[PDB]
């Protein structure tokens, strides 16, 4: 039932860029773009939580063709316009320096994508992934722990759950459970999709809780910068209590290295009731209720 590999690297779908808009506001760190592609002329279908591959042009330092890079799909199955004609991505331009080259180094595929112009043709593969799927159960609870671009699959879940147009398009999925997003970024202008996320919380105060971890603007109880792990520790008992519900699903997404702190916080909470989190977590993963996609 779940669509998978409708297009493969050897014969990708050639999509066209419709729009490329900035998500980081003035005063923010880095570049993160929302890119929408036209799918007409192909049969690429997908669902929330999946990813697609993008094959950038050119050759690598060895003269070998560049391979695909995976990107979490940022749009619901219907696309941002709820017309079943497009697909969107949330791409951060990767950049670093010295440790690997002269000075500032720019990632190949991410730079290609963040600077791509509307009208351009792009090689797309997929969709792929069954690790970050949303339950069909309208009464499920959904915990979302996201850092930076990790917000991407969360957007697909939240839009499907709370956008007026989505609710009208999905008769069978009228969400009535509880969703809690803990989103970590360095600054307020770096809060990707800030306006829409806050709009959802205002309309559904009883079904959606929004918690921020802004490192350059907030300090944790220890005096250090505020990160997602700090917010999880702050609400460890509550999160653990929600996780105990048989219908609760948890999703973690973003750059690797965020899982350790999250586990330490939940472990301390579960231990108070004689439960070893690492073991409970293994069962949750086996049951398909603990979803992780870090990179
Ligand atoms: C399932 C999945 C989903 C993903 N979803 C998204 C998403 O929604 N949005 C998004 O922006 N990205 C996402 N990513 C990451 C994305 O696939 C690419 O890895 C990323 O965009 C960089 O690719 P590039 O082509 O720009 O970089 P490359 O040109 O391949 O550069 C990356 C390479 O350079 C090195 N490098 C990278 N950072 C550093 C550093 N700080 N210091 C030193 N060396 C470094 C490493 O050798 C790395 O392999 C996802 C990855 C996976 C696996």
């Amino acid at each position: 039932d779940v669509p998978v590999n409708l297009y493969r690297p050897n014969a990708p779908f050639i999509g066209k860029v419709i729009s490329n808009e900035p998500l980081v506001k003035e005063g923010g760190i880095g570049i993160v773009q929302h890119i929408k592609f036209d799918l007409t002329g192909g049969n690429l279908k997908y669902i929330e939580g999946q990813s697609i591959g993008i094959i950038p042009p050119g050759v690598d330092k060895n003269g070998k063709p560049e391979k695909l890079r995976l990107y979490s799909i940022a749009s619901t199955r219907h696309g941002d316009d709820v017309d079943d004609k497009t697909i969107s991505l949330c791409v951060r331009q990767l950049e670093y320096k010295h440790p690997e080259s002269g000075e500032t180094v720019y990632g190949v595929c991410s730079t290609y994508l963040t600077h791509i112009e509307p009208g351009s043709e792009v090689k797309i593969t997929g969709p792929v992934g069954k690790e970050m799927l949303l339950p069909d159960d309208p009464e499920a609870n959904v915990i979302m722990l996201a850092g930076g671009t990790g917000i991407t699959p969360m957007r697909t879940y939240l839009w499907r759950m709370f956008k007026d147009a989505e609710r009208a398009a999905n008769p069978e999925y009228q969400f009535k459970g509880f969703s809690w997003l803990v989103f970590g970024v360095p600054t307020t202008p770096n809060i990707l999709y800030k306006e829409e996320l806050e709009e959802i919380q205002q309309k559904y105060p009883d079904n959606f809780r929004l918690t921020y971890a802004i490192s350059r603007e907030q300090k944790n109880p220890q005096g250090g910068r505020m990160y997602i792990q700090d917010r999880v520790a702050e609400h460890a008992d509550q999160l653990w209590q929600l996780i105990k519900n048989q219908k609760t699903h948890t999703y973690i997404c973003g750059l690797r290295g965020m899982e350790e702190g999250i586990d330490a916080a939940l472990s301390a909470a579960a231990a108070k009731e004689g439960v070893t989190w690492s073991d409970y977590q293994k069962d949750l993963k086996k049951a398909g209720r603990w979803h992780v996609e870090t990179y």
